[PDB]
């Protein structure tokens, strides 16, 4: 079984990289490769859980103030 | 129908991460493919994924600009 099932299937190997300094108070990132705004998360985790009975969430990347 | 992750922390209905920017190092490479033994973490487990699935995916590196 695949993971990521739809995103950039032209691309062999899919990596995101961005500078800490280029981020806002707050980042989302999605790990279950079901967003529609990947590499961000959209909440589609929720419906790949409940489908599959998995228990798969977000990264979240923020400014400590 | 299928699970992403298999076997990481199945008592933990939901794994979220969130991290401080601060406490961040230089670079940190973080797993979107549930098969890592440092996860959170990437620790390369994403090449054997890919090559026994034919899949494509890849870490999110977070780092100094
Ligand atoms: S949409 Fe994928 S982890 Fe939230
Ligand atoms: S070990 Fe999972 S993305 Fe590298």
């Amino acid at each position: 079984a695949m993971i990521n099932l739809h995103i950039q299937k032209d691309n062999p190997k899919i990596v995101h990289a961005f500078d800490m300094e280029d981020l806002g108070d707050k980042a989302v990132y999605c790990r279950c490769w079901r967003s529609k705004k990947f590499p961000f998360c959209d909440g589609a985790h929720t419906k790949h859980n409940e489908e599959t009975g998995d228990n798969v969430g977000p990264l979240i990347i923020k400014k400590k103030e």
